[PDB]
This record gives C-alpha cells, structure tokens and sequence, in this order.
C-alpha cells in the first residue's frame, strides 16, 4: 500500500479507496507523518496533496484521512506539519485551504485542531528579488493578503483555534505591517489594502480591545504609518493620516473635527509620532530614512503641508540669519582674496585670514557632524545631498589653502580662488528660501544635468577626434600645433569665436577647410539635438513638491540646531481631548478648511462653541 | 439683533463674515424654507433692507462671501434671484 | 589682461554675446587653472541661459493674454 | 544588435543556446514543448477558474 497509490487517490478525492490505511498503518507500526509517506524530498505530506486539488470548493477524502490520522495514534499530528525545505519550508495545509478560496475547507481543517499560529519562513514567503510573494507569513496574514472577509472573519472568532490579530513573524512584522508592506500605487491593490486595514482595525477594536494595534513596532522599530512612510507606500499613508469613523469606533480615527460653523469646519489631525519631537518621527523618515521616487508626494499631503508651513513661517528668521552670516562671511573672504600680496594694512590682512581660517573649520566642523548624522542620506538620495558636499569641499579648501599659507607654497593661490569659486556658487542653496527661485534651482540639477552630462561625452569625444586630425593634417607645409591649441580653437565655435580661414599655408588646405565645415555642421546637430530632447523632456511635465520637499529637508535640520549648541524642540498642536477612549487626550494640528457644498450635520463635533487658534 | 464681534467681521485668520443678522445667515446658509419663514412671519416680520456695522444690506453680504467654484457661485446666484423676487412682492415701494 | 573687477567682468560678459576672448595666455604663473576656470564659467554660464530658456518655454506652453490687452484697451 | 551578436564573428561561429525549458502541456502521447517563464503580479484577478499545469510553485 505505498505512497503512490496514497497520492493517486488523494489526487482523486474517492474516499472509498482509502480502505486499507488504518489496517496496513497499525501493521507496520508506521506513521502518516513519517518521510516515506512524504511526498518526494521537497517535505510534502498527503493532506496538503489533497488540498491542493478540490472538487468545487470541497474533498471527500479529506475527513476520512483526518480520521485515520487521528486513530493512527500520532505523536506528532499531521495537520500541523510543515514542509521544511530550503524554498518552501514552514508551508502547512491551512495555508493552502486559504489559498485555494474554500472557506468550507479551511473550516474543514481548523475543526478538527490545526494550528493558526503557524510561520512559514521559507524562501518562497520572504521578500526578496526574484520570485516571492511575502504576506507576512502566517494564516492570517495570507487571509488579510487575499482579499478575503469571510475566512478572516472565522479565524478571529472561531472558539476552537482563535487567531490573536496581533502577532509576531520571524521579521518582526504584524498583519497590519504585512498589509502596508505589499501595496502599490495602482488602484486595485490600495482599495484592497485600505479597506481591509479599515476592517482589521474596526476587529480588533472589539476583539482586543485592551492593546493598541497602531502602537506596534517589527524588530526595526517601525509602527505601520513609519512602515509606509519608510517604504514609499502614500495610498495608505494619506488614508492612516486621515481617517475619520462616525458611531462607536471613534477612538481609532485621526481626523477629528473640533467645530463647525456653515461652511466653516476646524478639524484636528493626529500628531501621534507624527511631528518632530519623537526620534524617529514620520517626516524625519520621509525626509531622510526613504529612499522612493514618491517622497516629495508625501511631503505636500494634509496635514503634513500645513504643519511643515508653519514650521518654516516659524524658522524662517534663522534661515536668513544663516543666510546673512554666510554673505557676511563670504563678504570678508572676497575682500582678502583680493587684496592678496606679492607671492596697519598686513594687520588687517592677518585678522582677514584668521577669520577666513575660523569660518573655514566652523563650516567642516559643521558638514562633518551633519555627514555623521546622516552617512546614509547620501547613498539613498544624491539630488538632495549635494550642497552639503559642496558645503563641505570648499570648507576644507578654506582649511588646505591656508595650510599652504603656513608652509609658504606656491598653489595657496589657486585652492584660494578655486575656494572662492565653489563659494559663490554655493550660494545658491538659499534661493530655496523664496518659491520662485526655489522652483528655478529644481531645474538646474533634475532636468538639465543628465542632457548635459551626455551632450558633453559625445562633444568630448567628437572634439578629441577632430583635434587629433587637425594636428597631425596641419604639420605638413605647402595653426594648429598641439592637441590642447586644437582643441581650445575648435571648442571656439560654440561660443562664437571659431575662426574659419582658407589657410594658404598649409599642403593640405581644401581637406582642412571641409573638415573644418564638417565639424562645425556635426557640433551644430549636438547642440540641436540637446536642445528639441531637453524640450521634449520639459514639455511632456512635480518641481512644486520637489521645492517643498527641499524646504523640508531644511526645516529639520535647522530644528536640531548648530553643532556647538542644541535648541529647545516645542511641540507643534495642542493637547486637547477627543473622547473617553478615562481621557483620551492626544496632540493634534488645527486645520481650517471652507466647504460650500457640505451642508448636512449628521456627524458629532468635539466642541460646540467656535474659537481662535 | 447684529451680531458685531470679532469672529463675525471679515478679516484674515479665522471669521465667517456673513452679514451679521439672522436673514443674512439664512441666506448665506442656503436655506430657502428658514429665510421664506422669516421674511413672512406675523409676529417679527423681516425688512428685507437692514443695514450693518459695515453699512452690508442682505444682497451686500450675499455677493461679500463669494467664490468662483461652482458650488458657491449657484448657491449665491440662486438665491440672490430668489431674495429678488421676494423683495418685489414684499417691498415693492423701494429698489 | 584682468587688471581691475569692471575689466574682468567685461571680458567674462562678452561670452554671452559671443565676443567671450578664451586663449592658453603664455604670460601667468598659474595658466592652466585660469584656462579651467574660463571653461567652467562657460559652462555654467550656458547652464544658465539653457535653464532660463526651458523655464520660460515650460510657462508659456502651459498657457488670458486677450483679455489683458483688452483690459489696457479699457484702462 | 543581439541577434548578430548570436551569430559569433566571421572566423569563429559561437555555440547557439535554446531560450526556455522543454516542459510538457498536455496530453494532446505527452505534448512537450519549449516555453518562456514570464511572472506577473495581478492585485484584480481574484478568481481561480482556469486550470494551472504545476499545482505548486517552484523557480527558475
Ligand atoms: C568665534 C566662534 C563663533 C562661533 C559661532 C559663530 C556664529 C554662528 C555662525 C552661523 O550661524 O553659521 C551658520 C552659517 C550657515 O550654515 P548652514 O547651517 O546654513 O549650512 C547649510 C549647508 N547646507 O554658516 C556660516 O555662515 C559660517 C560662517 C562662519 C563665520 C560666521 C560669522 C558671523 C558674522 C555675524
């Protein structure tokens, strides 16, 4: 009676032919669960077989094999076997009854004591490149990943096996972490995603009432809404950041509303590890610990704009202070570098290179603390980490030149202008504190650079070649002596002063002059071919988000101060009460908002009376 | 009765100017059933012209607070007709 | 050559208008460095006049102008 | 590009390789055929009607 004929009739679903297991498994003293009744070496058993094939939804074959399984006297029962391989190890047969949409069969087999709780850690269940499909590695999970309410709505309330909501995996994460972890911006997945969040949460606010299902974290410490922030995820970040419940489930919304009056409505937005007092908030996360092309999405959404608003309106006079010290600075390291001498007065000179020298160790000292706190920033996001390394390179220019001051060198001068250079051009960086001009400085690095660098390879590439032929086709007489003479000669002609003459001088002269022409007429069609692509790049158009996005990042980083001394944080919103969960009192941002069309007051308000901010 | 105060009167930050009397505020509410009763009650009949602080009539105040969305601009242009026509058969004698 | 801030800048604004004078002078200590500096100038410069270009391209393709001057007709 | 790439160069003519696996589709006796695996993630498709060749998953 070997395996064979076991996985023959299981493929079947006749329950007759199952005569003859319970006789020939107590004559053998051999067990359902052992490896010669596993199918082959991947670890699968005879009741996962007979799952995973069913007759409209049900097998006959099933109860019958549950029942031999249970007479067979197993130490070790087969319903909560795993697989336990190197790619789909931890696979039990309940997961499989969830998959194949048969709510008749996952009831089937959780009557008779199968183990909710079971992690499937196998390759196939994690997430990584390749193929996968990670749910979050358990029952429930894989429910709440299937779009499915009735089999999650028997497995949290079923009084045989009940499955706890709240629930560790080998990652750390929980069914609501899971649920974030796989979205997407495409319609069809975030309206599956936010529902059945809404519907998982409105459970367990009458099945566990005593824990907070929002205020958990994974083993890398992340609540769901960090969870989304981290990974991109903006469909459900704006639903979790604003949520509103009319009727009993109150306690678990965000967005409450304080007052109405006509058209007028003052809503409270929840600031719960929202705003920046919290050491891991949601905009530090955005700002920095994100790497997703959808950042400067998540930055302009409610009440995220407002808050970033007012936290700008209330640091702005720090901006251009810095902004005012750096002129200032950069004021008295022009005026020196101008009055440089041969290579009262010298007094002043000497004072003018001090202050050079301090500024100069101030601004490294500054961009070392700030690469020291954000090492990863660079690495996640180039585009927005920039100019700090421009901060830094011309600081420790400022430093080295004056290194080559002490020694008495010759190239003090070059690394001192080249210092000057970088400096003005770094000046640039606070034209994102005005919107026009910060709306200018996101095209100057975006949109053009990519055109420009790949303009500027086939230019290089073309201008080598032709400066190579017109050195060595000019050496023999009947101009252009080296490669770097040719070169700067032929570069002339973008700029309008490429000199085109009928050399008589040269044996070859006619060859020149149409290489020449040449030249000028592929240089014309690189520059107009850089010129219809930028264009077609910029007309078929964003840089509003990208410029708040950049006025974030700012605020932050103002907000932990200078290096030498750290300023009071100060919490944003008030700490007013929303409900009797005894009080339920949460910080929250005033939003104000004019609605014309909304005229029913059918939802409750907090106060009764309007008042001032 | 005018109600003058602070969060009544039209000025940055939080207000909800409105005209500042109970007519005006069921016209500026949409309300066709409130402002009908009103101006054609038998005990505290409603004069349809009534100055504010401002010097605002009930027409004044409804043309005040106007967007160009199309959800205020009907709601101020339908009942501006309506308050019209009911001023021509309640005070007929005055423009 | 450069001798005063008005004499430099009128050598560097003349790239603009393509009168911009880039030679390898053979008569500074530090030569190549200037030569470097002219090209990045001349490259930021053409940055400038490029981003300049496409933004102001990027306005007016989103486009009212009608009804302006009509308003200046009433003015 | 590639497809003169396979060809090798002029003096040495390169080992050509078959793209796919040889699997078998039906029973029209057995229907084995060279075939490409494509995966596809599909958040709407939510109805397990049409039948499936391989009852488990497996890789590449
Ligand atoms: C004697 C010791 C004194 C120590 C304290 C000096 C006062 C603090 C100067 C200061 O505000 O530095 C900020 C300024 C801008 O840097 P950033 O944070 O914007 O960096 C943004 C990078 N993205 O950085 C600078 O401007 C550096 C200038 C250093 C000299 C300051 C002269 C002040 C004259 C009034």
């Amino acid at each position: 009676f070997d395996r064979d004929r076991l996985f023959s009739v299981v493929s079947r679903g006749v329950p007759e032919e199952l005569t003859g297991l319970l006789e020939y498994l107590r004559w053998n003293s051999k067990y359902l669960t052992d490896s010669a009744y596993t199918e082959g070496s991947t670890g699968k058993t005879c009741l996962m077989k007979a799952v995973l094939n069913l007759q409209d939804g049900v097998n006959a074959c099933i109860m019958p094999l549950l029942q031999i399984d249970k007479d067979s006297g197993n130490p070790k029962l087969l319903v909560n076997a795993q697989c336990t391989d190197e790619f789909y190890q931890g696979h039990s047969a309940l997961h499989i009854a969830i998959e194949k949409r048969s709510l008749q069969c996952v009831k089937l087999l959780v009557e008779n004591g199968a183990d909710v709780h079971l992690r499937a850690c196998g390759r196939f269940f994690q997430k990584h490149q390749g193929t996968c499909f990670y749910f979050g590695e358990l029952p429930l999970s894989l429910a709440a990943c299937t779009k499915q309410w009735d089999v999650v709505t028997y497995l949290l309330e079923n009084p045989h096996q009940p499955a706890s909501l709240e629930a560790t995996d080998s990652l750390g994460n929980t069914v609501l972490h899971a649920l974030v972890m796989i979205a997407d911006n495409s319609p069809e997945n975030s309206a599956l995603v936010i529902h059945m969040y809404d519907g998982l949460l409105q459970m367990g606010a009458r099945l566990c009432p005593t824990v907070q299902l929002e205020e958990i974290s994974n083993h890398q410490g992340l609540t769901p809404l960090k969870l989304a922030a981290k990974e991109g995820k903006i469909e459900i970040f704006r639903h979790i950041l604003q949520r509103e419940f009319s009727g009993p489930y109150q306690p678990l919304s965000r967005k409450f509303t304080e007052w109405c009056y006509g058209p007028v409505r003052v809503s409270l937005y929840d600031l719960s590890s929202v705003d920046s007092w919290e050491k891991n908030s949601v905009l530090e996360i955005i700002a920095f610990h994100c790497k997703s092309p959808n950042r400067h999405r998540m930055v302009v959404l409610e009440p995220l704009n407002k808050l970033l608003q007012e936290k700008w309106d209330r640091l702005v006079s720090r901006f251009f202070f810095n902004f005012a010290c750096y002129l200032v600075y950069m004021f008295i390291f022009t005026v020196v570098a101008y009055h440089q001498p041969s290579l009262f007065g010298e007094s002043m000179l000497l004072l003018g290179h001090i202050l050079i020298l301090l500024g100069g160790i101030y601004l490294l000292l500054g961009q070392l603390w700030y690469f020291w706190r954000r090492r990863l920033f660079i690495w996640i996001s180039f585009m927005d980490s920039y100019f700090e390394i421009l901060f830094l390179l011309q600081a420790l220019l400022t430093v080295l030149s004056q290194v080559l001051r002490f020694m008495e060198t010759e190239w003090y001068l070059p690394l001192l202008v080249l210092s000057l250079v970088l400096g003005w051009l770094n000046l640039l960086y606070y034209t994102r504190g005005f919107q026009h001009t910060g709306i200018y400085s996101v095209m100057i690095q975006k949109v053009i650079l990519r055109d420009l660098l790949r303009f500027l390879l086939v230019y290089l590439v073309f201008l080598f070649g032709f400066a190579v032929a017109l050195v060595s086709l000019s050496r023999e007489a009947r101009p252009y002596r080296s490669i770097l003479d040719a070169s700067l000669e032929l570069f002339k002609f973008t700029i309008g002063m490429g000199e085109l003459a009928f050399q008589e001088q040269l044996r070859f002269r006619g060859v020149v002059l149409l290489l020449l022409l040449a030249y000028v007429l592929l240089t014309y069609v690189l520059l107009l071919n850089m010129l219809i692509a930028l264009m077609s790049e910029t007309v078929n158009h964003n840089s509003w988000s990208i410029w708040k996005l950049q006025k974030a990042i700012s605020v932050l980083e103002m907000e932990n101060g200078y290096w030498w001394c750290r300023r009071k944080k100060h919490r944003e919103g008030r700490l007013l009460k929303v409900g009797t969960r005894t009080p339920d009192e949460r910080w929250c941002f005033r939003v104000e908002e004019v609605n014309w069309a909304a005229w029913e007051k059918t939802l409750p308000t907090l106060s009764e009376d309007p008042s001032g901010p």
